[PDB]
């Protein structure tokens, strides 16, 4: 029911380029809110917990600000292997929903 | 962080074959499962949670059910709009783990 | 000399979306900063400078703002006719160094 | 404002003798004009600036001057590398409005 | 014998606009070359003669410039009916070479 | 001026046979009188001077007759190079003029 | 079965210019060669026999002439009435052949 | 001067049918009468020499009987090939006059 | 059964001017041929029976003869009238077979 | 003679039911009467003699008879491909008169 | 209900001529038929009824034929007056259908 | 006969209205009137049966009422299909009469 909104749909960037993705909450999530990697055909991976809480193993490299409903996804210097999905997805109330999905590619 | 096991990885089904895919936890994910359908490039939507409860707009034809730490998902009669990857994902307890997920391609 | 840097290449994204770009200077570029959306064919099209001044002829939509080393543009909300590139150029000191480029395009 | 003026907006030649680019500015701006090329894809490499004082690394065929209004900028001999589409700016006062531009050809 | 080089092959500018072709030959000459202007299905014509000199009738944006080995042929305003081809022969010893040629298209 | 009158517009013959061509002139300029070659948009190449010299590199195909005012152009045996526009010009007194030309062509 | 040879096939000329076609034959087919005016879709009728000989009625703008192996007709000034497709014919000896034939048309 | 009047003026038939065409020499022609086959703007063959004999490599199923002042035409068995223009000449005396012409149609 | 065939088809000839057709019966029709002449709208009418005789009431103009198989109609001398089409039809047995039919025009 | 009247002239029909058409005699005739149809274009073609019996390959839809006088014609169920017109010939003596004929339609 | 289908919807026939009318009902009914005469702008008007019975004044060249389910309208001699369009209606049981209807014009 | 008045002749309004047309009798005819449409060249077609009784399929938007020997008809709002002539007749006695009809017609 609650659309997230997030921009761009598709990204590129030089190897070490500050990277920043965007989702939008129609209503407010009260901070929870993930952030998933999707590699190439690979289930979801998580990565941030609670808007800005990054899960254990995952590198400082990839942050995440926000609140209400404005959260950030960064990539402070983006990588190769960096090259994925990422989605985000309230987790605020069932119905969960993700948001769109963001194409990461490097030029 | 309870690992999810899906199965099979990809399966061809004909128009009108039920399919049946399961997903085993490595603890009582009690009745909190949830069972995603992912369409070619767009996000992963909530078709089921709580191991069985479909979410109000799906077709009958997806059933879930199994507890505790089996759950399997079914389609009774696999139709044209279906092919997309099933992955299902634990609401239990962060981090949020999906499964591996299945290919449901059409015969 | 100076050193432009711009994030990122391309972005496809969809009306109405935020659009945010940065580019950092290689050393204090204190508020000299141009952004320049350029059509295919056209050429440079000044909107903003200073950082932060539109120059009187542009959206309220498109907007600047930085603080003295890392610059940011933005485009609240992508109308089909903002299809282009756009550049951002220092002018602190000669030879005025441009940025990479951001392709901005509809998906 | 200032209004600039390329000729002509395709140019060609078969390597050799002269290369030559009409840009005629809109009222008198000292001698602050600018050459750019885009060499087709990336971003506005400038050439000369000040009217006639090319930047370092920029080869002795690129040439021009003029002064008050009038300005023509000479390729005296056209190499292969040099493909591209050559700007001038003035850069008197903001806005630094651009000349229509010209797209240099062999054949 | 001698040899005429004219440069460029093709160029297209608006209305309005200064066009300018530069004609070279092989040898001194004082000022025996002629500036003709093909118009797509028809006999040359013949605009100025002996370099500078333009005969009787055409049109006071036609120019020629030069006083050797090195002659321009300017086109002050662009305009509908000028659109042919030009050429510069020399009449100072024969045969008579004439340069390549200057196809000039509108925009 | 000097009106030149050459026939025909247009000739299409087959590869082996007779192409001649005439030119009168409205004054007897006496013997100055030249032939061009005008191959599809490349610039006009002399055939003959002054009424019958070729020119070195002419094959004799080409002949020239035709005393004061009336001369005749021949091509004895027609080759498929020889498909071109010919134009005849007197280089006797000044406006140098020409004649229509003459899109001589096989079938 | 004297072979002979007429040329050109066709000859865009303009009212009032003078046409001249030619007939070979491949012996001395003597002053037995007779040159025929045919309009669209009516029976060849003649106008000049033994090489040159008008027949009493025809305009004195046809004449002919040439001899032996050669011969010529020719049209002074090119009336509308001529546009019609002229053949030669040799009445030496049986079979009485014709020449390949020349499409007058009008410029 | 002496008249031939051939009929029909247009004709069709199936292929295989007995085909037959007149002329009416307004004197006695003496049987000096050739018959021509014209196809679709080719120049005119002869296929019988002195009403009744035919030229060699002509088919033995064209035939001409005739005598006095009426010869005619037959082409026993049409074929497709056959169609064309058949015309009749008497040659008794110059003028030389053609019949006005048979067009030859397959339905 | 008896098979007509008749030739020609249609033929469009002038006023005067002799016309001739024939008509082909399978096998021996031993003198039992009728024409027929048929104005649009109109229906068959008789002019000759038995293949000579003609039905007392056409002109002396329409004529019919032939020896057993093969048979001809003549018009001796068109006149605008006799714009129609002309069957020939045999009446020796039953079923009476008429042929193909020859429409006869006026140009 | 022996007038036939046929009525009407015009006829049509809605595919099934009947199409009689009235053919009325002079005088007596027996029964030989006729009936042919003339596909617009094409030659007449008979379906019936002596008053009522079919040709070979003739529809069981067509029949018709009576005798002395009167004789009517039907197509007892009009198809599509029965486009036509029909007509009746006594052929009891010469002249072999004919009915005026019908043009058969479908509406 | 009872459903009557008329034939033909139209015809032409001269005066004297014997049109026939044809009117078939769904099923059985002694008589209960009639025949109208509809005149150009007029309310129908009854000729005969119980099929064959006519009323009183209706011209004696009018008979309808009939016993069971087949029906014929005669018209003996078509008159100048007698173009109007025809039709059938059975009052046996309700609703009292009409056949469609044979309109009548005259030659 | 019975005398039938009807009226009016005519009567034209817009889509949606009403039509109300009257019939009077010569004989109180007691409820034996029948109403019909009548469409531009179609047969009649039932519409009421004995003053008020609506056949099966008719809309109710026509409506009928009269006792004895008045009666009206009605369409309470005026549909762009009901474009026709309205015709009475009634079918107590004979023969069967009508009324003038009502070409009803919008505007």
């Amino acid at each position: 029911d609650i659309q997230m909104t997030q921009s761009p749909s598709s990204l590129s960037a030089s190897v070490g380029d500050r990277v920043t993705i965007t989702c939008q909450a129609s209503q407010d999530i009260s901070d929870y809110l993930i952030w998933y990697q999707q590699k190439l055909g690979k289930a979801p991976n998580l990565l941030i917990y609670d808007a800005s809480t990054l899960e254990t193993g995952v590198p400082s490299r990839f942050s995440g600000s926000g609140s209400g409903t404005e959260y950030t996804f960064t990539i402070s210097s983006l990588q190769p292997e960096d090259i994925a999905t990422y989605y985000c997805q309230q987790y605020d109330d069932l119905p969960y929903t993700f948001g769109q999905g963001t194409k990461v590619e490097i030029k």
